[PDB]
C-alpha cells in the first residue's frame, strides 16, 4: 500500500565515506578496500580550475600533499594514480567496512540512490533517475562533490556516480566511479548546457500504472493506439521513443492490473493532449518520470 | 525542491525481527532491549478482537524469537508498554546509537527506514498528517518499521508502524507504544478524520520560495494570528500554534518578512488563487516540507 520515492537504505555506503584535501579544497571521497576514489579537481587551486591541465597538475603533487581524513582518523597516502576525471589515492590501511561492491555505468532512465555528503560526513539520502540528456536532478551545494549514487542487490552495492557539477540550469553533473561524464561536460569551471531534456516514457507509463495499483483510475480511458502511432505523439511532446522492450519491462504491471500496455498509451496520449485539467495522479499535478517499471514492481507487486 | 531522507546507517544496525508462532514482524534493538508492536504474539485469528494482557499472560520469555539476521538474541525479560513489547535480551547491541524516543506533531517529518524480516529495504521521508496519518509505502510484515530524525549525533526515534486503514494511508505509535490518532491494533477497518493542510510547512514553502528569488506572492498586508486562524479553517488548513509561529522563526529573519505578514499572503493565495501563477515552479501549495527542512536544503 502506498508509493512514495524510496532509496536503498544508505548504511553501507556511509560506512565508506571520507573527506579529502588539497591546498584549500576539501570535498569528499569514497574509500573501498585500500583505496580512497574522489573527484580530480580537488588537487586544483581555485584559479586552476579555470581551464586544468589535470596531468600537468597532478604529476607536481605528492602523496603528502593528500589529506584524507575518515571521521577522526587521518589515513596515509601511499600512491596516488588518476582514471579520468576520478583520483584514486592508495592508502596504507584497508576500510574495514568495505562491502561488497561493482562500479557500474548507469543507462538513461535508470535510478539509484543518492548519498549527499559534506566534509565527509553524510547528510541525506534520496532517489534520482540518469535523464536523458545525462543531468540529474539532484539536490547539491558545496561541499558535495565526490557524493556517490548506488544501488543495491542483495548485499552487493553498485556504484554508479560520483558528483562533480551543478548545470546553471540547477541540474547537476557527474561521472560513473572509472571517471568518465555521464553526458557533453567537463571538469571545469564553466557554464555548461546540456542537450534537450526529454521525458522518460517508459518510466511515466510505470508510474501510471502505480496510481492505478493504488486505487486511480480516472485517467484511463476506452481507447487503445498502436506503438508508432502512440510514438508519434510521445515524440511530438519531447518523451522518448517506447520500444518493445519497454512494453515487455511493462508486462507484469500490465498483467497485474489488467490494463495492456497500448492501453496505458492511449490513457498518456490523453493526458498529453488534454492535460491534467486541475486533477493529480498520486498527489502530483505533473507526469512523473523518475520511477522505473522495477521500481513500482518492487513496491505494489501483491497490492 | 525534494524529499530527502536522513542516512539510515544508525538505524539500519538496530533492526532485528521478532517471531513469536509463525508471526513475525521488526524490532528495535537499542541496549539491551528490543521493541516491537505488542501484536507479534497474536495468531491471525487473535488478531480480530485481542485482548492482549490476557494473550501476553500465556506466553514466556522462551516464546519469542528474536534474530539480527539470522542469529538468535535470547530474550531474558518481557513487558508491555501501551501497544509495544519490550523484550529485554541478553546481548547489548554495539551498534547502539546515541538515541532519544520522542513523539511528535502533525506536520513534523521523519524518515521511515522500511523493513521485512529484520532486514532494511528502503528509506524515504513521510510527514505525520493532521488526522494522525502517514502516506508511507508499506507492504505485508513492514509492522515494526520505524521513523527518525537525526540531530547531529542522536536518532530521535518518533514512529513505530502498525496499521494500513482502508484509504491507504498508515497508521503507528509512538515509541512508548500509543498511537498517534484514534487508531487501535485491530484487524479491523478504521477510519481517519478528514485531513487538513499543514498551514506551518506552506509558509515554510514561500519563505523558501522568497530566499529563491520568487516572491511575487508577498502583498503589502499583516493580519493577527486569531484572523488568520479563522480564515485558514475555512480552507481546511490548520490553525498555527505559537509553536509553529517560533519555528518559522529563522526563515523570517532570514527573509526580513515577518511571520504574519507571510500569514497575510498566504490568506491573499487561498481567497483568490494563483491566477495560473507557479510558486517554486508548482502551482500545488508543498505541505510536508517543515521549517528544519527547508533550512536544511537550502544549506
Ligand atoms: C563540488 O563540491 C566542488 O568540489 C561542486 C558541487 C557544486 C557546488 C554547488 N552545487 C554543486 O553541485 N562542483 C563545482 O563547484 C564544479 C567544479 C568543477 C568540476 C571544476 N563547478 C561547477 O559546478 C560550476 C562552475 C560553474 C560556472 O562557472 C563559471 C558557471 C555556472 C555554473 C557552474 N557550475
Ligand atoms: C504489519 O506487518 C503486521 O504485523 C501489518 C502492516 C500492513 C500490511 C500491509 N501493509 C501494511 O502497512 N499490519 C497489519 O496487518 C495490521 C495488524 C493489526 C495491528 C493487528 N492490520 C491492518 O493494518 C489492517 C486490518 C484491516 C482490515 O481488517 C478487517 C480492514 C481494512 C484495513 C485493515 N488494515
Amino acid at each position: 500500500s502506498g508509493f512514495r520515492k524510496m532509496a536503498f537504505p544508505s548504511g553501507k555506503v556511509e560506512g565508506c565515506m571520507v573527506q579529502v584535501t588539497c591546498g584549500t579544497t576539501t570535498l569528499n571521497g569514497l574509500w573501498l578496500d585500500d583505496v580512497v576514489y574522489c573527484p580530480r579537481h580537488v588537487i586544483c587551486t581555485s584559479e586552476d580550475m579555470l581551464n586544468p591541465n589535470y596531468e600537468d597538475l597532478l604529476i607536481r603533487k605528492s602523496n603528502h600533499n593528500f589529506l584524507v581524513q575518515a571521521g577522526n582518523v587521518q589515513l596515509r597516502v601511499i600512491g596516488h594514480s588518476m582514471q579520468n576525471c576520478v583520483l584514486k589515492l592508495k592508502v596504507d590501511t584497508a576500510n574495514p567496512k568495505t562491502p561488497k561492491y561493482k562500479f557500474v555505468r548507469i543507462q538513461p532512465g535508470q535510478t539509484f540512490s543518492v548519498l549527499a555528503c559534506y566534509n565527509g560526513s553524510p547528510s541525506g539520502v534520496y532517489q534520482c533517475a540518469m535523464r536523458p540528456n545525462f543531468t540529474i536532478k539532484g539536490s547539491f551545494l558545496n561541499g558535495s562533490c565526490g557524493s556517490v549514487g548506488f544501488n543495491i542487490d542483495y548485499d552487493c552495492v553498485s556504484f554508479c556516480y560520483m558528483h562533480h557539477m551543478v548545470l546553471p540550469t540547477g541540474v547537476h553533473a557527474g561521472t560513473d566511479l572509472e571517471g568518465n561524464f555521464y553526458g557533453p561536460f567537463v571538469d571545469r569551471q564553466t557554464a555548461q548546457a546540456a542537450g534537450t531534456d526529454t521525458t522518460i516514457t517508459v518510466n511515466v507509463l510505470a508510474w501510471l500504472y502505480a496510481a492505478v495499483i493504488n486505487g486511480d483510475r480516472w485517467f484511463l480511458n476506452r481507447f487503445t493506439t498502436t506503438l508508432n502511432d502512440f510514438n508519434l505523439v510521445a515524440m511530438k511532446y519531447n518523451y522518448e521513443p517506447l520500444t518493445q522492450d519497454h512494453v515487455d519491462i511493462l508486462g507484469p504491471l500490465s498483467a497485474q492490473t489488467g490494463i495492456a500496455v497500448l492501453d496505458m498509451c492511449a490513457s498518456l496520449k490523453e493526458l498529453l493532449q488534454n492535460g491534467m485539467n486541475g486533477r493529480t495522479i498520486l498527489g502530483s499535478a505533473l507526469l512523473e518520470d523518475e520511477f522505473t517499471p522495477f521500481d513500482v514492481v518492487r513496491q505494489c507487486s501483491g497490492v
